[PDB]
Order: structure tokens, then C-alpha cells, then sequence
């Protein structure tokens, strides 16, 4: 039959210890504990308009329909006249952004884990592109790639997501199935370098202009050191992913076929050991 | 108004490297990779009657509706004239049963990990009991507690499960269910807890399963002495209390899962986070 799973509704009073965590353009994120299920959860609520209410409902429906191993799992919706929020699993280790840039907190991030994150991000986006109809993310950034208790990836933020900061935006989009792979390429560069794309650029309009002229985050010995595993191969993947001509950018299938033999070179235990080193 | 998510249908041909993994009373389990999704998967299938299709589709529907952090995630349903099967995430570490009893492979299983497993099983079952209407598992056993890459729990096998509106072991079955109840699962859980804490097969001495059933109806339980549960077991007294109330002869005396959670929460807080990762590395 047309087997359908319903998203549970969660009474606001069931969400005990509601406390602020972070705020983004998407909304405010708070932690809480479910009174009956006795688990820690996360809540994404608005900062009560008629259309801003449909936005939250659209995202919730997207998360519920796009369930998969690498997508942030939705636990239910809290829809009341007094409060509106999305309830998801709690991700204790935050975002990929924090992992790459909080360098005193995380001085070392072993290569196996960086490559694992890269593979999972790709698995997550590939799944969205393979849904019917294809779901396009259109807002991939390190800030919305979340990390669970053992540093596995959960993709989030489906606000700009369509059913078929600007440093991750392809140049043609300043004024398409090939958008996400562009963003993925920038992310890949960021993960392998632990540097902010276009560091010396003061103004975001200079970035937008340079990008439209074909400039891309710098690739040299200083940004991507020679000790990077599979360096040459990764540089090629990055460079094809952020290509100026969208048609020259690979699909996520191609991207995964290229990545698979790279991930096989890391022994399973090195992933575990990479994690145990972290704070 | 009502937000619905549909379970994907997976064409058989999309499952590459289909290879036998294990058998049980539940059916055959094979491993595979999804050709488009590029992930490894598990496939529970029969190994033709139309009578069996309703069973597989019933379980698929339950797994799809009972989605939660400690419930085995269903990825799709493979329903064709040639083949019928449930596609789920692959759990590389197998079952709690194999962890407890492969003693040469796993000489040590750290107390913190054991407690986290127990805590997660209870969280899973608790969630099932809090659904509207409540879902009752009715076939909990260590063989059905599956373990992911970091030894987190995923509850499987909802074949005998029911909404409150096949030859296997009977050791996890409450005695009132023998001859022709929201208190079934807790009894199973209590046996599971004893098994987890002792790494001993319940009713080890008794060879004939009928004898067990007699013994059990006559009030008997798995042995709670020093030989089975050493004195050096973290929170021994609090645990034995839980086990004993869990497998009471009178269903009314047995506690809810919510109650167990309330008891287990302080116990889990006594272990530092680092110990779980250490336990998983010790097992690799
Ligand atoms: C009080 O201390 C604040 C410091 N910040 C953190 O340590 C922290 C921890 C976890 C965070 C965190 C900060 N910010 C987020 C976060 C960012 N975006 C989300 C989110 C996105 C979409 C949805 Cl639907 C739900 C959550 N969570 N998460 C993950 C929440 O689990 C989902
Ligand atoms: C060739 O033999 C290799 C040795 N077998 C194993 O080590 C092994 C590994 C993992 C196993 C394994 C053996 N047996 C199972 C298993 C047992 N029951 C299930 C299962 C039950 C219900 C559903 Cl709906 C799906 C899977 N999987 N799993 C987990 C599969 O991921 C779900
Ligand atoms: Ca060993």
C-alpha cells in the first residue's frame, strides 16, 4: 500500500529545561529534554506571522520526508498558538564550522575523520538528489553540517531547499542541479585546509566579483600542505566541483564513485582513534 | 494538516552484492549495497506464499511508524513477484547476543558500555510504550538488540509486536503468556539485564526448554548469586532490585519502563564520556 508515517505532535509542556544554544538566519536553537521519552532534544523556533508559520511547517515536512542516515532526524513538531518549533535529535558536537575553526579547542583533527565527514556529506546530498522529485539543498555551508556524539554527519537547514554568507554560492546564482556540488567543493577545500575561504578579502562583494571572474579559494602548499592524503586526487575533485561552467561539474554519483576508493584506504579503527583524540 | 512521510520502494536490481549474513526464526538476513545511494544496507527476507507477504508488509509498516533513535531504521521495502524484503540500515556490530557470548572474541565488555546498552534498550522500548496507541514489542531478546558502529542500540524484529487497541527460545517470555499485556516487555528486559550483567546463558543448567517453562511457572528465575553476578558489579544492589521487580511473577508488581529510566539515569551519570569510546576501541 501507500505506507505513510505521521510526524508526532509535541505538547510544549513536554519540553522541559528549554535553554538557548545558538541563533542563525533560520531561527533560534534551544536544547531541552522530553518529559516522557527522557531524551535530550533540540528545538528550532522563530524569534507570530501568518507566512513565517508556513515556513516552519514546510521545513518540518521536508525533514520528515527526507529521512536518511545523514539527514538530521526530526522527532516531531511543537505547534501551538503560544509556541512554534521543530523538534529534532540533539547533536552534541555542533557544526562542522566549529570543528574546523575552533583550533585551540581542537588542535588536531586526524585525516580519517575529515575524509569520513566529506564522504557522509556527499552521501547525504546524494540521497536528496535521488529522491522523487529530486530535492536540492541550495544552502550547504559548514555551519549547517551537524555532528552527533561520535562525529557522524547530520545535514540540516532546508529553508532555501527546492523540489525540482555567499562563499559557498556558485557564481551563476548571483543573478539548477549543479549548485550543491559547487558548495561541496568549497566545503571540501575548507575541511582540508582548516582555513576560511578568501581569508584576505574584507568585503563580500569583492568575493562575489572575484568568483564571477573565475577566482576560487587558493590552492597551494600553504593552504593545502603536501602531507594531505590523496592530495592530487582531492584537488582535482575540488577543482571540477567548483568549475565556472556548471555542466562541467560532476553529479554526486560521480563524486561518490571517485571518493569510495579513497575512504577504503583508512582502516576502520583509525576513525575511532581520530574521535577519541577530540575534546 | 497531517504531515505524512512515505516509505521508498526499492527495486530489487538496485541491491548489489546481495550476500547471506545470518538466519533466525525471524527469517534470513543478507547484506548489500544500494547502487544509487552508495550505502551498505541490510535486507530481511524469506528463504513464497501470499500469507507471508502480509507479515513482511506488517513489520515494514511498524518499523516505518515506530521510527526513533533506538529503533532500527527502515530505508525502504522491496516488493516484487520475484523477491520480498525489508531494507534497513546496516549494523556492523551485529547483536547483543553475540557480544555477550563470544567470550574469546570479546574477553572484556566494559561496565559503562553494558549500562549504556541497557539504558538505550529501555529508552527504545519506553518510546514504543508512549506511542498513541502504545506499541508492544512482545519478542525482546538479546538477538534482537542490534549494535551500530559505535555500539549504540537499535531494536529490531517487530514480527510478534502489537498495537494496544515460528520456533524460538522461551527464556524471555513471562509465564502468564505460556497458555491461552503491557507487562510482557519488562519481563524480557529483566532477563536481558541479568544476561548483560552476567554474560551467562539464562537457565544454563536446564537442557530441556519445557523444564525451564515448568521451573519459571513454579516461580524460579535465573540464578542471582555471587557466582553469576559478582560483588564488584557497579551498582549491584540497585540493579538486582530492578531485575527482581522486572521479572516478578505478578504483572501488577512489575514496573514501567519510565520507572526504570528514572532509576538508570543516575547510574549512567557516574561514567565519564571517555569510557564508552575506550570500550568500543577495546572491542575492535
Ligand atoms: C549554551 O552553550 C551554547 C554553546 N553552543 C553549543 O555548544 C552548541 C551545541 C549544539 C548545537 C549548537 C550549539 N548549535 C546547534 C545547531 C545549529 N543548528 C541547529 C539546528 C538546525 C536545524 C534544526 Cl531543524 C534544528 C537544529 N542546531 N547545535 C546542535 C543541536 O542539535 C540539533
Ligand atoms: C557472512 O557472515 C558474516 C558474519 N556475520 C556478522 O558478523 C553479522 C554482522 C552484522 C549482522 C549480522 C551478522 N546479523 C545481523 C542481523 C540480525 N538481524 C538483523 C535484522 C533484523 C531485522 C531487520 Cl528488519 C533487519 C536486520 N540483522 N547483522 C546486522 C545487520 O544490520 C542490520
Ligand atoms: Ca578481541
Amino acid at each position: 500500500e501507500a505506507i505513510c508515517s505521521a510526524l508526532p505532535t509535541i505538547p510544549y509542556h513536554k519540553l522541559a529545561d528549554l535553554r538557548y544554544l545558538s541563533r542563525g538566519a533560520s531561527g533560534t536553537v534551544s536544547s531541552a529534554r522530553h518529559a516522557d521519552w527522557r531524551v535530550q532534544v533540540a528545538v528550532k523556533h522563530l524569534h507570530l506571522l501568518d507566512s513565517e508559520r508556513k515556513d516552519v511547517l514546510r521545513e518540518a515536512e521536508i525533514l520528515h520526508k527526507a529521512r536518511f542516515s545523514y539527514i538530521l532526524p526530526i522527532l516531531g513538531i511543537c505547534n501551538e498558538p503560544e509556541f512554534l518549533g521543530i523538534v529534532t535529535e540533539y547533536m552534541p558536537n555542533g557544526s562542522l564550522n566549529e570543528l574546523l575553526h575552533r583550533k585551540t579547542e581542537y588542535p588536531d583533527v586526524a585525516w580519517p575523520l575529515r575524509f569520513r565527514i566529506l564522504h557522509e556529506i556527499a552521501l547525504g546530498v546524494n540521497y536528496l538528489h535521488n529522491m522523487t522529485p529530486p530535492l536540492l539543498h541550495h544552502d550547504l555551508k559548514t555551519q549547517n553540517i551537524l555532528l552527533d556524539n561520535e562525529f557522524h554527519v547530520k545535514i540540516a537547514d532546508f529553508g532555501l531547499s527546492k523540489w525540482r554568507t555567499i562563499i559557498y554560492m556558485p557564481p551563476e546564482n548571483y543573478e539548477s542541479i549543479k549548485h550543491d556540488i559547487y558548495s561541496y567543493a568549497v566545503i571540501t577545500w575548507e575541511v582540508l585546509s582548516r582555513k576560511q575561504p578568501f581569508e584576505d578579502v574584507t568585503n563580500p562583494l569583492q568575493i562575489m566579483y572575484s568568483v564571477s571572474q573565475g577566482h576560487r579559494p587558493v590552492i597551494n602548499e600553504e593552504s593545502l600542505p603536501y602531507d594531505i592524503p590523496h592530495r592530487a586526487r582531492m584537488i582535482s575533485l575540488i577543482e571540477s566541483g567548483w568549475a565556472q561552467n556548471p555542466d562541467e561539474r560532476p553529479s554526486f554519483l560521480k563524486c561518490l564513485i571517485e571518493l569510495e576508493p579513497v575512504l577504503r584506504t583508512f582502516e576502520e579503527i583509525t576513525f575511532l582513534e581520530a574521535v577519541i583524540q577530540l575534546k
